[PDB]
């Protein structure tokens, strides 16, 4: 009804997981290109970030991470989505964000944490993506 | 409409009965496989369950329990559903939860109840299942 | 398009007159059998009433009564809904219901009321019926 | 969706113009056997004449006018509308409604107003028509 | 889906930027001719200026300006939406309106602010065209 | 509160019966006077019939039936609330409405029927009333 | 409670007829000085037109015209209302608006109309007038 | 707001043990009685049966039970509340009801079950009781 | 009455100018020591911001500005409210904002706009402000 | 108005930090007797968090830590809230929950992080605390 059969429903938008390898960038313009009304996801409770998780686990094969649709453009910890919603809910994993080497911008899902937490990373890095779109 | 033909809309959520029989860990991954978002079904009040067992007797092949989302992870009677809401209604069979022979962490709808009570029972065991979904 | 296109939506349900007569448990169990979700109608407005009597007028020819979805289980005047939602309207005909010689306690739209006020009757009587049903 | 690509939906139900020239009372029966739920439309508000006006002049060309489900049954000036909706607005043309020589109970919109005003026309003149469904 | 895959869903309607060069009248009939309901856009909210600028820079190469449904019909600055709306939002570009040399009527999306600000222009100039639908 | 203290608060309105006895018209008259919004009551819903003729039953003793906002006006069974809310819901006691002798326009709740029914009644005579009011 | 006692409420704001008389500019001036959030009363649906014609007859005796808040600022038949709410309704009487000999600019409900139709009249004319307020 | 300070305030409702002893069936008046719009309380969820409980546990002295809305005149397990809202809900003590002696047909709070569970009882016990208003 | 008298109600909140002059952190700290749940206004519509300044223009005598929630904490560009409420909503005046000679980090309301464009001002400049708060 | 001058609305319910220092247990109880369904408060999301933390820094009296509603019953880790709602986010100070000499099992927001955080202490020891109301 709300989403095509291979996306996740949820609180009235759809999400994807795209396996294919980018820059955070190039997943961003990806997602918008994709279909009109459509961005690289942005999370906003707990319980989104763990149906999200265990989704990308089970149609995800390999341990690539994620990006997402959260980042630091003026680089000084002033994360935001590029859908344009409020950031009023975090998940960074263990010591992030770090903005490593001063050079970490762009938000990733974590392989490691089974795709729960968050951290900040090079946005020239190929990761996968997860879509976010209203059908 | 809410759902394919096949389903059983209920509460904005879709229900279906499958009767190839499986263990409750695979039964939960076939559902989550069916599409992205399901789970085996959860319930939360006694509507559902008579609406759930009226549904399943007028449906199914066979005589078979058939497996919900119920299940004893931590194996001290800590109940959690795998689509993760609050385990906020329970309907146990007579003397249930009884973790028999301490083998038995996972749920079931009882067939001889005429599918309305439920029954912790052996995971490795096969039953039809119920599986749950947002389309 | 909440229904297919021969059913009348109404309040987010659909209905649809069946002309073929049945016994009151046989029309409530061919709805059930239809697809999943479905009953003998149950009503809860007077709107619903009058939509539903034109609807039938329409649709179906002949001036055979038509079978909906109350029914006295406990044959004590306690007039339950096969769907179990609230019996929390109620539109019977000229002195109806009456239990007639203790052996009525199945309902039907009286073709003398244009289909409009309800009649308790023999349960076993061959009327057409009204299925109810979720999509 | 709301309604078909061949309708125009406004205000939680569809309407399309029906350029086979009818009597009025052919006209309502037409609507009500197109599809269960229909009836030749009903208007409460200004805004909906403005729509439904410019709706009529892109989709229906021709100087014929158009059957809406206003009519005076008792015959003293005490227009309802076939789908039973409350007669809480009017918009008629200029000198209108009257009862013109006893002959005129059914109301047309007006061609060589735009489709805007309303008349009261002989039931028997043959007109286009305007029906109102829910899908 | 509440929209066709090549449309923007946005509170409840449908938008498309159609490349094709227009006069500010024939683009509202091409909207208004292709299903019934469309017309060109109306806005009334901030946040639907952004995410049309971000569509339409998306969706739309080049530099040609778009047309929206304002219009000054009585040429006294009394903008109105083709669908009616109200005029309860105006985001003119710097200095507009100006109804440059007593020739400009029609608004239109200015390009070179990334399509975000609205300008007057001269009715007959080509412009591309945002239709809105309600499907 | 949504409504002082002594009266029935019902679907966002508030309602209260007085236990005073006047005609139709001093008795909508009384209500209207009583505070800006208020008149004779007007009944959309079965549930509203239920709830008011209990209220009625245990605020008001002895057996004077009860005016409420119907009334026809016009004559010819063109029954209108003096609200001006919709006439979508009945609730006429066995034969009525009958114009007694033709001098019967105004409709009264019947202290026999538990005020659960209306009659059409001589507009002179006293009954108790049941006001209606937006605080 | 939505509105203080000695006010009408209806669809979401309150309204209070002053019987002292003023001339339009000061009775604007007058309810914006109130309290924050009032204007003479502006109106968008025939209900309104007749609530609040029966509510002044009921509260303001006399023959004294009452001044609300649409105005022609422009002086070109623009009509304006000063809450800024769109003007999607008129109810003007016979042969209004006619900017007599140029001099009327203003509105104001007719009393020899029962307070139901609108007059352009002279802005300096005393009137008296009904204020509109959020609480 | 909702409530009187000495209220519980649920879903919309207002609760209140009463100390006093009384019958079911005085309980039930007195509640009716003490403002428009109160019965006894009818439960519809599990958590409303723990708040109450606790409520009454720390508002209540003595170990007295407590009347609430639910019975079955029909005596025959067909347990209606007094407030006409659906038995969608129960939570019986153990064993029960059983229609003791087959005197018990009126439902009390057990208070060595500190409130939470039901119990059918003769109704011409003197418990206290839990009153339920609108306000 | 969502609010006091003197302070105006506007989608859900209350907002009242203070006429008194204060550098803007003095400002913040007013309205949060005013009552608990208030801080300097937050603006999220065009609406809002028309509706202000009106009663801005109305309540406030002078020209000095007006301070209003919104401010660069980390000075780079990134505007905050106050109210940790989301900046979906932005109305600069001309040429705004500036950060004029790198000094300039607080919002306020600009006299010479009516009070309807905003201008980033030196925070220990001294304006009039408006409050928000939840009543 | 949805809460009293002195409490803090949020979300629907209302707030107030109380300065007497009380055991866990005495703060619990003191808050269920300041008004029927009252508890310690009960936190579910980060901008609640921030909301109380800036409230009570600006309205308590003191520099003491404050109790919450959450504690550990069974004194394995299984955090509780008093008002029963699910236990669906955490904000743990820097190395909290310890379970500190096996005699902590209650839960304080903590003055040194500016009561942002928590922490697990003694229940018998005293704090100020934050009470928790649906009025
Ligand atoms: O060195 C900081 C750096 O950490 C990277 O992530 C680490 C992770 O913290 C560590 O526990 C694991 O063993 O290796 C990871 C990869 O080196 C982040 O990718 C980077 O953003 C920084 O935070
Ligand atoms: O012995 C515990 C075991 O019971 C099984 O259920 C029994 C049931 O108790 C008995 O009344 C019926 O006749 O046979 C059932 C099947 O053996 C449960 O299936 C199992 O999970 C345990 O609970
Ligand atoms: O007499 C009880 C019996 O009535 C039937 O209805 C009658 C009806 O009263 C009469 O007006 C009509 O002409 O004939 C009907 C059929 O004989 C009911 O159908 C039956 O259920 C009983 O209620
Ligand atoms: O004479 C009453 C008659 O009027 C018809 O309408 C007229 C219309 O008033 C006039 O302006 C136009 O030029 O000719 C129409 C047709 O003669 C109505 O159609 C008819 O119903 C009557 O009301
Ligand atoms: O001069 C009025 C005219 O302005 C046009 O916009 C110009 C603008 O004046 C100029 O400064 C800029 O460099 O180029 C713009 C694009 O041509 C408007 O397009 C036109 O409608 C008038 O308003
Ligand atoms: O006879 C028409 C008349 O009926 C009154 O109701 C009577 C009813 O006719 C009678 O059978 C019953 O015993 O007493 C009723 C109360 O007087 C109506 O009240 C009146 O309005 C007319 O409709
Ligand atoms: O002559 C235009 C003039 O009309 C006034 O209204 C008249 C009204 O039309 C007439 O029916 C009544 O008897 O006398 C009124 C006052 O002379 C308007 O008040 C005025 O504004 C003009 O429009
Ligand atoms: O004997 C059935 C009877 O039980 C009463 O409750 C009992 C309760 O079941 C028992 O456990 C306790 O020790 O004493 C109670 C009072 O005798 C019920 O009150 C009655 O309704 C029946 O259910
Ligand atoms: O020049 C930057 C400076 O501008 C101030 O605003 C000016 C404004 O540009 C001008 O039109 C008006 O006449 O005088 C204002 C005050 O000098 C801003 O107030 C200031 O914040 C800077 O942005
Ligand atoms: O030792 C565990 C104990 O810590 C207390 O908190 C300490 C905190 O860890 C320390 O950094 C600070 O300087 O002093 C605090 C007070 O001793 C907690 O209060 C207590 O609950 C335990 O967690
Ligand atoms: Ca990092
Ligand atoms: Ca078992
Ligand atoms: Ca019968
Ligand atoms: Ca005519
Ligand atoms: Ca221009
Ligand atoms: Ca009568
Ligand atoms: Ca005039
Ligand atoms: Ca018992
Ligand atoms: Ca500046
Ligand atoms: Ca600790
Ligand atoms: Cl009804
Ligand atoms: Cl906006
Ligand atoms: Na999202
Ligand atoms: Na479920
Ligand atoms: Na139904
Ligand atoms: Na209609
Ligand atoms: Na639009
Ligand atoms: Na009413
Ligand atoms: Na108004
Ligand atoms: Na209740
Ligand atoms: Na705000
Ligand atoms: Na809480």
């Amino acid at each position: 009804n709300n989403c095509p059969l291979d996306w996740l429903p949820m609180n009235g938008l759809c999400y994807k997981i795209f396996n294919q390898l980018k820059t955070w960038e190039d997943a961003e313009m990806f997602c918008r290109k994709y279909k009109p009304g459509c961005h690289l996801a942005s999370f906003h409770r707990y319980g989104e970030s763990l149906e999200i998780a265990e989704y990308i686990s089970d149609y995800h094969k390999g341990q690539e991470n994620v990006w997402i649709g959260l980042r630091d453009k003026k680089k000084d910890f002033s994360w935001e989505w590029t859908d344009r919603s409020c950031t009023d809910y975090l998940t960074w994993d263990k010591n992030q964000p770090d903005h490593y080497q001063n050079k970490e911008f762009c938000v990733e899902l974590v392989s490691l944490t089974g795709y729960r937490l968050w951290n900040d990373q090079v946005c020239e890095s190929k990761d996968a993506f997860l879509c976010q779109c209203k059908f």
